[PDB]
């Protein structure tokens, strides 16, 4: 599923991301835009052999199992394929785990380079919810 901007903002609000660890909704919508272009099916291989999965491009080195990332962990206890569904629950729940670890939203290089220190609230303006 390729989400619309306001559709994703509403779904992210529904599933608990607004103000999660002090990150207002716009942060999450902005990150998703530059990570996946709002595409739940997005995958991208990295030079280290891991892959990033889904609308928030969650990485197999630590967070999910894809059966091909040597020496990796599965801290969200999910197959990485679960992160590709139209239902964003697994991606949201796993992202909550990731952002609780120290660096906050800086784990998304896309967030640091494209969203941080910008008008992130702009990504949710004009939306119903
Ligand atoms: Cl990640
Ligand atoms: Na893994
Ligand atoms: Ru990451």
């Amino acid at each position: 599923k390729v989400f619309g901007r306001c559709e994703l903002a509403a779904a992210m609000k529904r599933h608990g991301l607004d103000n999660y660890r002090g990150y207002s909704l716009g942060n999450w919508v902005c990150a998703a835009k530059f990570e996946s272009n709002f595409n739940t099916q997005a995958t991208n291989r990295n030079t280290d052999g891991s892959t990033d999965y889904g609308i928030l491009q969650i990485n197999s080195r630590w967070w999910c199992n894809d059966g091909r990332t040597p020496g990796s962990r599965n801290l969200c206890n999910i197959p990485c394929s679960a992160l590709l569904s139209s239902d964003i629950t697994a991606s949201v729940n796993c992202a909550k785990k990731i952002v609780s670890d120290g660096n906050g939203m800086n784990a998304w290089v896309a967030w640091r380079n494209r969203c941080k220190g910008t008008d992130v609230q702009a990504w949710i303006r004009g939306c119903r919810l």
